[PDB]
């Protein structure tokens, strides 16, 4: 059934497990995610980016919200990385139960202002919100004692931010190639920093830009004729510990796209006479479902429904 | 707006134009068809076979029915080639407004009895129905099983069906006939003279040479494919055909675009990038088909 992002994330952090926020853009992806959730008897968050809102439109938001209601596990429909107030209004209009406004690339003061306005609007309609701080602001004049300490989230500032915005959950910069830290060092997790943040912020925490990108998956993609860089993803064990420390929401997208694309390639490379979409989109949908089920297993949400 | 298949088809036959029944199996196919209809300000029929039902499930039927209600043109959600009474009950359950009970492979009395049972159930819930008399098969080689005018009249009177699929030369697939497939327009006129209900044409995709060419060029493999000639469709419509089914044409277009995309961009794994243009090609095919059927500005 359909519930707020907070109902799901609060329980998750309380009970020490993670919930995957899986990005979907069409029917097959949405089906894959919900079936995985049902088979794993696990709560799940359906994530729709603005790219998804544009590509999928009313058809996608109709499915996400109505199918979420019919699910036998708790489901939340979440706007992934909203870039404007209007984008959030559109998500509220479409029945979303969780919204995220990303103004972390803005100065602390503007980020606060922008976020607070989204919070006020979302709360007026019973929707919870995810805000994002991903760089030392210097608010309490903290000095970056290191290059990384500069582009990553400061515990004290996070506490202030959440106190000021009233956001429900927070995405923090802790090492994953995302935001200011992007393209600036090897993908990792600053567990020490995560613990400090979690100590000052009891709200569930969110982890962005952290796909497993396992070797077998990349291998299959390359084998199917795909080309990709030396993709590096957070190590399974780190995700496991990050969750034990307070991360309740884990964004997942890349791994699904790769699996989906890999099988379509395999199907078309092997069956050149095939022009019935279902024959090649079907197994791709299945491959996606498998990735999702594995993520839920790794995150520890199996049977948490 | 969501309406019955008959509300759309009766008007079409009355006014001399054809409305397309386009088969869809997922979100992008459904979006393509509906956007084409809105841009052409044309009525349209969303066709979902039992296969589409199995593949798309609740997500597909949810989209078809609900989006039809929001469309600014008349739309009907049609069960294509229903094979049983219970398949029809599931379509009725899923909110369809049109259903086809297909038993043309059974003898006359059996086709009549089963079609009649479907009619009673569908009509009890305001749903109109399509039935099929005759067996679709190639002509040029009267026919062992084409639709008989008098039997057609008898069939519709006894079943109470709302529209009838007629066998006058077409067949499903990309391989209609050696060269231009022959359409018995004489036979169609006779049927139309005795059967006033709107008539339905199956396996009517064009399978244009350039589309086949574009498919092959992307690595696809297909033999000597041939569809029904545009001129035959135009005339068939003027003679009584109000519902023209199109499926193969959409599938070839979609697959061709996906192939070119993955061929040209091996580093692309964002599905919207190769699925999106394929959806665009489907939409274009639907729009040109509506042009051909004469349904533009008919909404
Ligand atoms: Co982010
Ligand atoms: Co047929
Ligand atoms: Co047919
Ligand atoms: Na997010
Ligand atoms: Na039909
Ligand atoms: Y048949």
């Amino acid at each position: 059934m359909l519930v707020t992002g907070l109902e799901i994330l609060k329980k998750a952090r309380e009970e020490g497990y993670g919930v995957g926020a899986f990005n979907v853009n069409n029917m097959e992806f949405l089906q894959a995610v919900l079936e995985a959730a049902e088979e794993q008897r696990s709560p799940v968050i359906l994530a729709l980016s603005e790219g998804a809102m544009k590509y999928g439109g009313r058809a996608l938001t109709l499915m996400a919200v109505e199918l979420a209601k019919e699910a036998r596990v708790p489901v939340a429909v979440h706007l992934d990385h909203g870039s404007s107030y209007e984008s959030v209004l559109r998500a509220l209009r479409a029945g979303f139960t969780s919204v995220m406004i990303d103004k972390s690339h803005e100065d602390f003061e503007t980020n606060v202002r922008e976020t607070r306005r989204v919070v006020e609007a979302a709360h007026a309609v019973g929707v919870t919100v995810e805000a994002e701080l991903g760089r030392l602001a210097g608010i309490e004049e903290h000095v970056a004692v290191d290059e990384k300490d500069a582009l990553l989230t400061n515990p004290e500032e996070a506490r202030i931010f959440m106190e000021r915005t009233g956001a429900d959950y927070l995405a923090v910069a802790i090492g994953t190639s995302h935001g200011a830290y992007k393209g600036k060092g090897r993908p990792f997790i600053d567990h020490a920093r995560l613990e400090r943040i979690a100590r000052l912020v009891p709200a569930p925490l969110v982890l962005h830009g952290a796909s497993a990108v396992p070797p077998e998956l990349v291998e299959r993609f390359r084998a199917s004729g795909g080309e990709i860089g030396e993709a590096a993803g957070i190590h399974p064990e780190d995700i496991k510990k990050a969750i034990s420390l307070g991360i309740a929401k884990i964004n997942t997208d890349t791994d699904l796209r790769l699996a989906f694309t890999a099988l379509i390639r395999e199907a078309l490379n092997k069956n050149p006479k095939e022009f019935d979409p279902r024959k090649y989109l079907g197994p791709a949908r299945e491959a996606v479902k498998e990735v999702v089920k594995s993520r839920m297993e790794l995150f520890g949400s199996v049977g948490r429904a």
